[PDB]
This record gives C-alpha cells, structure tokens and sequence, in this order.
C-alpha cells in the first residue's frame, strides 16, 4: 500500500475529510521534501499538495512526489482555503502552535478544524526498503565511529572528550550526532538523564555510551556499556543481567508480538536477577525520521510489531550513587523474526 | 525594576490577570531554573510559582527565585487550577501546542484562556549585568575559537572541516555551537541560507564564517568574511561596502535610536555603493537565552534601543552564482552609546 493509501483510511476513522500536515517528519514522509521544516502538505479529497516557498522551487520540483504550490505563508493556506470549503480538516494538535491554528481558523472560516492528537502516532512505523537502506547507512556510520573511538575510552579521559571525538567523526563523515550524546561513567551511569560531563573515567568504572547518527535525514540509535579495568562484582552482575535481558527481548521479536509483552519479558528477567526496581520504564521505541517515534515498548503499549518496523531494545538498570548499565540495539522486524542492524561488539565485563 | 515588575504591567495592558509561562527561555528568565524545558511558571495575583518534577527537586531548590510545586503534568496545572479560578489567564500562543492548550482548558474550566502572540516579544531585550557577563563569556569563547581556527582557513580545506574544527573546540571548552555553523566560500557566499558544505575552499575565494557559542545557557553571535588569496575586484568592492555599512550602523547605536532607522542607514549605504538590491532583509536581532530574540532590526520594526540591550548588526550583500559577504558584530547598548562585545579581527581583503 502507498503511503497515501495508508493515511486515508486513518483519516476516515478519525472522522475528517482532509489533513493539514505540519510536522516536518510527516511532511517529508508524505512528499519526499527534505527541507520539511519549510514545507506543509494538504491532504484533501482533491488529492495532496506540497506548500513551500520560492527558495525551494528547484529542490521541491526534484524531490516532491506531490504537486507544489509555491508561496510564503499566509498565501499558502489562503490558496488552500477553497479546497477545504465545507470540510472537516484535521490538523496535528501535538505539533501545531495555537497561533498557527488561529492563522488557519482565520483563513478557513467555512471549514471545521479538528484536532488530531495520538491519531498519527506510528504512521511511519513500517519502513520501505529505501528507508531501511537509509537507516542502515546511518547505523553503519555510527558503528564505524564507535569502533574508532572505543579504544580511547580508558582511565584518564573525560566523558566529554569521548563525546567530542564521536561528534567530530560523525560530522566529518557528512552526518551528525542524532541526539545529545551520553557518555556516562561510574556513578553517572546511574542517571539515565545525564549527558557527557567533565568527569574523568577511572579504573574500575563502567562507561555507558548512548549514541546515534543522523545521515541523509534518517536516524540510528544504540547503546553500549564497557568496562575500564575491573568493575566491582556488583556492577558485573548488573551488566550481565542487562545484557541477558536485552538479548532475551530481542529474541522474542517477530510480526505479531505485542510491544507490551516484550517489555514484560525484560521486566520479569531483571526482577529474577534482583534488579526489578532498578530498571528503565520503557524498553524501546521506533526509529526513523526521528530518533524517538512509534511504536512504543512500555507496559501499557497497545502496539503490535510488524515486518518493516525498526525499533530499539534497551533494558537498563541503575543503582543510584553507584553506577548503572544500559545496552541497546537497533532491530529490523522481518517476516519471520528480526535482524539486528547495530553491529558494534557487545563486550564482557 | 525587577523582572516580575517588568512583566506585570505588560500583562495588565494585555488584559489578563495571570500568565502560564511555557517558553523555556521565559521560564528560565523568570525563575532562574536552567532545565527550563522541563519547567513551567504560573504568574498570578497570588504571586509566581515554578512547576517541575521530582527529578529536579534539589536543582530547582538551588536555582529558582520562585517557590516550587513538585509534580509531573497534569498534576502541575491541575494543582494550579484553583489559583486561576475566575481569571483571565494568558498563555504563549506562539509556543504552546494546541494539544497543550486543550490540556489547560480541561484543567481550568472556570478560567478564560487568552492567547498572547506578539505580547511578550522583547520581554528579555534588556539584560542585567549578570546576563551581560554570561553573554561576554560566550562571545569570548567564540572569539578564542575563531582566532584558533582562522589560520586553517586556506586553499584545499573543505567548508565542512572548518565547521568541524570550530564545533570541536567549542564543545571541548564546555560550550556548544549556538546554531548550525555557516562556512560559505566562493559562490556559496551568495546563499544566506546555506551551511558548511563539502566544497573545497580555493585561491581567490572569500569565506564567510557565521558562528556563535552557547555557554551556560547564553548565546553569542558574530560573522566574519576573509579572503583566501586575492579576490576579484568585484568581490573586494562588495566586502568593502559591507564593512563600511556595518561600521556605520554600529556607530549610530545609542539609547533612543529606532531599530528601523539603523536598518535604513545600512540600506542607503549599500544602495550608494551599487548594492541596493543585493542586501539582506533584516539588519540584526537581540541575542540572549536564544540566538534570535527581540529586538528586530528590520525596516518595519517599531523597536527602540535602550541601554542594556544586546544586538547584532549584520549587513550582507549577495551576488547569486558569484559570491557574497556578511560581517556581523555583537553590540551592547550603553547609557551614551555602545560597546562592541565581539573582538575577533575584521581583516582587509
Ligand atoms: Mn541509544
Ligand atoms: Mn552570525
């Protein structure tokens, strides 16, 4: 099914006749336009149109699978007004600002604007082979850089300087760090929040490296924890439990498995190994045009995995004031199982 | 006048009794909380309260000048509901999403939510001496790194690699690049949009370096253009005109000068030197907790400069397919003139 033919039944069930697409990732998903922060798409009974300004004329002509109307706001949605006369027009309420909604309300007085909240969650969950290729390229770059920087992770090095080395190499390759890099050593390993600080890595520390590459618009995501010297027996048990949990959750991936059941599998396992109050609250997420997108792997999730989806699996266990471990891989759901896309070594500790 | 005593008359003129502050920069401005993406402030007849969650308990106690209520949304604004009973409550319509507004509407059924659009524009335009100090520190870091990277800008070097060197050094210093770095050589100098590409700098090129440092939450911003080898006579005339324009606009800065009149001064000057259809459409902007904030120096601006404001002055002239020049300095308005905060050399060409 085409992307448009995936989207239209969703709009029907949501009770709207049209959709103003404003989230850059969904503008790009639908049209192929790669400067999507400066584009908008109207999906309507008349078809679908990409709105962008004249700076982008040639680019949009080359990239867009949709016809273009070339102008600046407010001419864009004013031109669109006659198309949505008398229609229920959905909009992305978790993206659109109130001021932007007011602008549309003024332009479309004979339309009914309908807020869509969770409606388009996981719209992009299943990737095409072209999209998978782009994600593989991003993850391959991530793996290359991780492999290059790994030996520099040793006693005497600041967390921050490890992060700088990773960033430098991703950028030089024509990519970028996908999100604020995490390099968490020793007690900093217990904060899932923290990013690379000036703390100096020391003998005995575990070091958690949480990183992804953005390349050609697509993201990757993985997490590794490594030992510098010999860790405490406690931290070794924690590492071994998190790795056991990760590999077990990954091994249950297949079309039809419920995301919540994956989360439960990880929870139960960590609980069996004495870490059932120390663990992260979501097992993982979709990855694509955004680092964090549908599906969601939490206990309450109603998501069901299907072939073509790309997700993370990331159990974590944190011991406040002591240390913590996260291990994460990027997984493609296949027709009868899974394929791990993130190839960097997972070491013993 | 305190920040609260600056804000309350503005709210009065805007016809509201209260304000839900959601823009991170204004949350931080008002409270001093530095993880302001995860804080919200209610300004009300009862006073002002910072809302944030328990991860931030100690930090908020240490940083906030305002009392704290500790919880996650929606408990935060539900707890706030009784405070705004029967009140007109302003909200930042250019920040708040429609979904977030719906959440507030449900929580506050006995309140009237009032959209504020341009209302708080330039709220933070005048900086305190502490804020000025933070901006000086950011700009000093920018100048240091620029001075360090400048000699590497030569024939054979990719624009991208110059950008990487700048980023590396800012990060290692405990700061960050304030915005996507621009290193624009040769014809790339004619695109004000473009960022550092893989283009190799060559003899004869001008190179425009547009950069700032974010450090401790505060931003800096400057732009330099340099010659690699000997430029064409045309590009030299363009450079000399832009520098002439920049220094002239800067020399007119004082309390009471209209931002629009500064823009006109630059326009007229470029026009006199045959570049009056080649120039940028805004002369500059405020800088602070954001790279781009009030005031605005465009022809239509109603802004009037006052002591304590920090702005950029950046004339530009672009010759499509050939090249272009931008030169920009960061300026503090003083009681009887100005002080240039950006100290990197401006070279001859
Ligand atoms: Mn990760
Ligand atoms: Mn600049």
């Amino acid at each position: 099914s085409s992307k448009m033919d995936q989207l239209r039944p969703v709009l029907g069930r949501a009770g709207v006749d049209a959709l103003w697409v404003s989230a850059p990732a969904n503008v790009r998903w639908l049209s192929g336009f790669t400067s999507a922060e400066d584009g908008k798409v109207l999906v309507s009974p008349d078809g679908a149109t990409l709105y962008t300004d004249a700076r982008y004329t040639v680019q949009a002509q080359e990239e867009s699978s949709l016809p273009q109307y070339i102008a600046r706001p407010p001419a864009t949605y004013e031109h669109a007004a006659d198309t949505v006369r008398g229609l229920r027009v959905g909009f992305e309420a978790e993206s659109l600002t109130v001021a932007e909604l007011e602008d549309l309300r003024q332009a479309w007085p004979n339309s009914t604007l309908v807020a869509l909240r969770g409606t388009l969650g996981g719209l992009r969950a299943v990737k095409t082979p072209e999209e998978i290729g782009a994600i593989r390229a991003a993850q391959d770059l991530a793996d290359r850089v991780y492999t290059e920087v790994r030996p520099m992770i040793r006693a005497g090095v600041r967390e921050l300087d490890v992060a700088v080395e990773i960033e430098t190499r991703l950028r030089r390759a024509g990519g970028e760090s996908a999100f604020e890099l995490i390099v968490a050593s020793g007690p900093n390993g217990a904060k899932p929040h923290g990013h690379a600080s000036k703390r100096v890595i020391e003998d005995g520390d575990l070091v958690t490296i949480d990183m992804g590459a953005r390349l050609g618009g697509y993201n990757s995501d993985m997490t590794r924890t490594v030992a510098v010297g010999t860790p405490s027996a406690e931290m070794k048990r924690v590492y071994d439990a998190v790795l056991e949990a990760e590999e077990a959750a990954i091994a249950a991936i297949r079309p039809g498995v419920r995301a919540a059941d994956l989360d439960k599998l990880a929870r139960d396992l960590l609980t069996r190994h004495g870490l059932g109050e120390a663990f992260a609250h979501s097992l993982g997420h979709g990855v694509g045009l955004e680092v964090h997108e549908g599906p969601g792997l939490r206990g309450t999730s109603q998501d069901v995995l299907e072939a073509g989806m790309v997700i993370t699996i990331e159990p974590g266990a944190y011991l406040p004031g002591v240390g913590g471990v996260r291990i994460e891989d990027l997984i493609l759901v296949t027709e009868d199982g899974y394929e791990v896309l993130s190839h960097s070594a997972k070491e013993s500790v």
